[PDB]
């Protein structure tokens, strides 16, 4: 019941607070990881905890934040590892 979401996002997610948005639901879901800016402007978010809460993370990151306009996110799930202590952006 526990797994690891690897999620690339894809659109207008740079310079929109989609970072920011990401932690903060993370946050409220207890889901640890990261949201990471690549340098083809596209965002990588690494995400652990239980499969129903990744799961509203991925329906959240789908949204985006208001400024954001997001494109069909590519996803995968795999194994749980226990790495990540916090949420953080970079």
């Amino acid at each position: 019941m526990l797994k690891r979401m690897y999620a690339r996002v894809y659109g207008l997610v740079q310079g929109v607070g989609f970072r920011k948005f990401v932690q903060i639901h993370a946050i409220r879901l207890g889901i640890k990881g990261y949201a990471k800016n690549l340098p083809d402007g596209s965002v990588e978010v690494v995400a652990e905890g239980y499969e129903e809460a990744l799961s509203k993370l991925l329906e959240r990151i789908k949204q985006g934040p208001p400024a954001a306009e997001v494109e069909k996110p590519d996803y995968s799930f795999s194994e749980y590892k226990g790495e990540f202590e916090d949420f953080e952006t970079y």
